[PDB]
């Protein structure tokens, strides 16, 4: 259970020295009226500080200085209420490396056909005052997310939203590790990456470890704990009776405590691990892994830590009880000539956030990485809309791919599927998305998300300076291509 | 009349040693299944050729590096039936310079939902299999066509059909010899190129003659081979009796008999001339050349070597029955307001594979090339979809400009027109596909094709990583010349 | 004791069919006259096979075919003894990916005054030739090494010899895999990199094994091996007596065997480790590194396997007699004004090959070699993951006798001057961004590393004795768009 309420978001509000301290004033009391009202609203996910209104250059950078320190500030908003000359915002843009939302928009709806003055227009110059601001983020190349329309308009809160989730699950990567136990599989390609481009452009600490420094942990297990979570087990799962199907369940459970202990102790938010490498472990990590993910840690299999850092962050993003975000491994095809599906699931590890029931606790036996039969909650993934992305390393940079997908109900049971399961079409055709992937080259490892729409991974992009590709139903594959061979170059030497 | 049944496409398929030994047999079962059923399927134009399941990185390199050496492989095909380490894949790849198709399918259409066990999920990881080994083509930016889809449905057959056609058409390209019988007309520019470019890009051996050199051919020729091909000449065509214009047939048979001996002797697919430098040649190369093309020849006038390679490596994509490959000058316009046509001709050389009736041999006389009146055969273009390519030469790169055209029949006749006609609509409008052809800057002298779709050049163009420009029924005039100078950087500094 | 005398290097001639078919013949028997004498010179360490003299266009790609297939062969020598129109090579030069050499020769040494008719003129069109072959490699970018010199003349055969060497260290590497047994200490950056880039661009193979899976190799060995190699020890190194120094030596010669039979068990080079991952190792790796590291074996510290892939590449280059490579760290400074020495080695792990004296066998636990620094002029080099591409930084020094012994030193030392001074030299290693985990050979000159990267198309930087700092620093910068966008 991490929340990210305790983040906060600067509003900053635009004017200059150069107008009367009255008007200045009358901005001051403006803008507190919106951002008392907005506080109101519960669709914004975090808080909002309105700080005074910026008129100097020098007020600019000090705000800013402050809101990069300030690790609870997650993002910025600007808003230029009156004109603000922009040559005053520069050396304050300069210092800023947080996440920017440029919200255009008026305090009145209407205009007073009848009360336009002078006096009325000198105040709200907000139309004119926030492009001469809007240039100067074009001119710098500073990352940023334009959005226009009136505060009391919901369209403009819905996306401010979308924003401020992805902005607070940035500085939850940035601030955040992943633990690597053991590193990749051996020979695989996608899985890896640059650790240390990671760590300067997504500000990703990911640090390796020794299998051995886990199994230290397991075996020392207070034996009055795991029965005190086999008792909300019970609450939850749990397999008919005691056998030796819950001798797995007692050793998951000396497992879960294991890593929960560890992953505070190393700042941890997403881990990973591997299948040929769990030395001294009684049992492959499965249930131990399925619970975590329901409390939010990132988790990528085979030592993949770019889909475990993209599992955590998209995870931050899918607070809200339309909620739904696991780690997928796309499996199996459905090729029938209409209804073309996808059976998305893993060998063990599907999150129960995209459990449309009960998830039942099961164990089968499975001969990957030789070691006693795992337990796993089995259950039919949500319907509805979703999103399916994945971060590659391109060598110099990274690329984000995700597919739009349409999850349908699972039409017929499966009585020998041990793992958990997953039916979606790929939007458009499973063809032109799948056959679009690969053209990309995103990672077998991807992130399914029920929670976020595919404007909140734009959004991480456009805030991180990297490529992104969208799979949605008006996908073109000759203009995809052109698009893959374009943005090549953009994010390649430039950035 | 050179075909390609001879030419064999290498189907690879991908595992790793980490796998119980006995279920690498059950992919090289399956796969076997799947290209046995393939073959047997005779859309497919040249044979496949299953090699043993790759599982090493030194299988990877070891095929690899005889997939160059086989001159009859001229192309791979590649299929994750597992889930296949791509840092195997890398070595191989790297020393790769053949055509990729990646085929990503499964052995069966439809998931046994009562019989899928972990024993099955793990012998079918062909799902996030080529995702792994697509994330490698990706990184690695190998040129290739993705194809996506289950091997029994015709669409995915469509495809890689196409793409075969394709990939033998470069084989047959980097093999032969573009054979120049004088250099280019005279401050003629995108006839013009550099004949070394050509081979380190498309491999296009290309080399100059002197005109004396066919002359010496052309007074030894036996006079008992120019009335045996006249005998052969009766029995399609032939001018209704003896007469000045039977003269022009018997100097035409002769320039056949050794333009015939001279490409073969040459391992020749194109040749071009000039009518401006025929010395002590009696009469204008024409009707040879129009039979030389109705074998699968490639040609271009004026020098043009551009034309020449391409007609010929479009020519080898078109050997089926659809087939219709010609050599095109757009010669005049219809400005009708709404049926704006155009009619596509030359001084002489157009290829009578694309002829609807009897070609018939006609003699008049024509001032461009100071010489006896040349023999041509005229007939009626063939009507359907057909497209207008060009390839030219932009100092440091090649681009392909296709204007995909609706080639209508001709609404009457012409008894003053001595060169064979075609009339067709530039897709969209005239004003359009011409405003972007102009713009894009193709050559006049361009490729006609009433055998192949726009498909068989793109997959072309992407496989020697050259610029591409189609001209769709989808052509946003904005929207191509921002194409234009987006394309512009992607192929010059990268390819 | 890893050999590369396996390896064979086909020596190319060029000729075009357009010829009298005699003369074609006299090219044939006359290089055969160039390389019989050639490999009877011992100065190459490895074979040359003569492939027909290439006249068609065809011909230059079937033999690059060829040439790529066999994998002992390690590189292509070219020699145009008459003139070979180029545009026959193109279609035979793109499908080639084996180190190039263009040697620039001419058969006879002298121009006989009196007796140069066209006849021979006609033969021996070798200076047209190959400098009509030499603009096409140039044209296409193709990575090669251009020598010129007639071949009796030692200079030339020297100057080829480099690159047999250094082109047979690149194949065993694209061959070889290099084996980490856990990843990088934590937070470390020099010693990350791109793993995926690095076979593409150095072909090296680079996978991870847990350290679990070593330790079960550790404790399954013969305990009568491991005295197999004490009585291998006791002819060459050891302490005084049969003590705790003898139970540090025992779990160092099971750690060795261990090593031997997993680096065996696959096709691996070099190899990597850390010390903050050995859980269920008796011991950490010390002796049992420097031992294979005396054989061949390339070795990083703290998982570093950029330095290990090099120190392999860099020990294989390094085979002669002059031998002399080791895994380097440069540890403290003397910063005395006159004397400005650094006083290399390692927390451990120090490869005996640069040993003036007998090896002696230390533990201090680890288990380590004592032994002085081999004096005179010797090389530092170092590979860093730029993140886009790689950049080698070799550094030229002039290693010194040590003036006073260190009882208190437990683990081998080198003393050596950073050319020119110590402050130029280590202010543009800095600036340029090496590793601190080092390759020092007193083996090779630059020569050999310049040839390397020339042939890999990666930046190399050179720290000579002529080194201007102003102009090291605006060669940084020039570099990083060629390599950058290009490469
Ligand atoms: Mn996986
Ligand atoms: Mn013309
Ligand atoms: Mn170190």
């Amino acid at each position: 259970m991490i929340d990210l309420k305790q983040y906060e978001f600067w509003f900053l509000v635009g004017s200059q020295y150069l107008y009367g301290l009255e008007t200045l004033k009358k901005v001051e009391q403006q803008a507190s009226k919106i951002v008392d009202s907005l506080n109101d609203d519960p669709i914004f996910p975090s808080k909002i500080v309105l700080k005074p209104v910026l008129k100097s250059s020098s007020e600019i950078t000090e705000i800013f200085e402050k809101a990069n320190a300030d690790p609870k500030c997650a993002g910025v908003i600007v808003w230029m209420h009156t004109f603000s000359p922009s040559k005053m915002w520069i050396r304050g843009l300069s210092i800023n490396k947080k996440p920017l939302l440029h919200l255009h928009t008026q305090y009145n709806r209407e205009i007073p056909w009848d009360t336009i003055d002078m006096d009325y227009m000198n105040l709200n110059q907000s139309a004119h005052g926030d492009r001469e601001h809007g240039f100067i983020h074009a001119r710098m190349r500073l990352p940023r997310k334009v959005v226009v329309g009136h505060w009391e308009e919901k369209e403009v809160r819905e996306k401010i939203a979308k924003w401020m989730r992805v902005a607070c699950a940035i500085q939850d990567g940035r601030m955040g590790q992943i633990v690597r136990f053991g590193d990749n599989m051996r020979e695989v390609a996608s899985t890896e990456g640059d650790k240390v481009e990671a760590q300067i452009k997504l500000g990703w600490s990911i640090n390796t470890w020794g299998v051995g420094e886990l199994a230290e942990r397991v075996k020392a297990v207070p034996e009055r704990e795991v029965e005190e979570l086999l008792k909300e087990y019970r609450e939850k799962y749990i397999m008919p009776e005691d056998e030796y199907s819950l001798k797995a369940i007692r050793e998951q459970a000396k497992i879960e405590i294991a890593l929960r202990e560890f992953l505070k102790e190393k700042n941890a938010v997403g881990f990973t691990t591997t299948f040929e490498d769990l030395h001294d472990l009684p049992q492959l990590p499965g249930l131990a892994v399925q619970r975590l993910m329901e409390e939010g840690y990132g988790f990528g299999a085979e030592g993949d830590w770019k889909a475990a850092g993209l599992v955590r962050a998209i995870k931050v993003m899918g607070t809200s009880l339309p909620g739904g975000t696991s780690f997928m491994e796309d499996y199996t095809y459905h090729l029938t000539p209409g209804n073309e599906l996808v059976l998305g699931a893993h060998m063990l590890e599907v999150c129960p956030t995209i459990a449309k029931e009960k998830p039942r606790i099961e164990v089968h036996p499975l001969s990957i990485g030789g070691k006693a039969d795992p337990a796993r909650l089995v259950f039919d993934g949500q319907e509805g809309p979703a999103v399916n992305a994945s971060i590659v390393d391109m060598g110099n940079r990274f690329r984000l791919v995700v597919n739009k997908v349409l999850s349908v109900p699972i039409e017929r049971k499966m009585p020998k599927l041990p793992t958990a399961r997953v039916l979606w079409k790929p939007l458009p055709d499973f063809k032109r998305a799948t056959t679009a992937w690969i053209l990309a080259g995103g990672s077998h490892h991807t992130a399914f998300s029920t929670a976020i729409d595919v404007e909140y991974l734009i959004d991480w992009a456009e805030a991180l300076e990297i490529e992104y590709v969208v799979i949605d139903e008006n996908l073109d594959l000759e203009d995809f291509k052109k698009e893959l061979r374009w943005n090549e170059l953009y994010w390649g030497l430039l950035k």
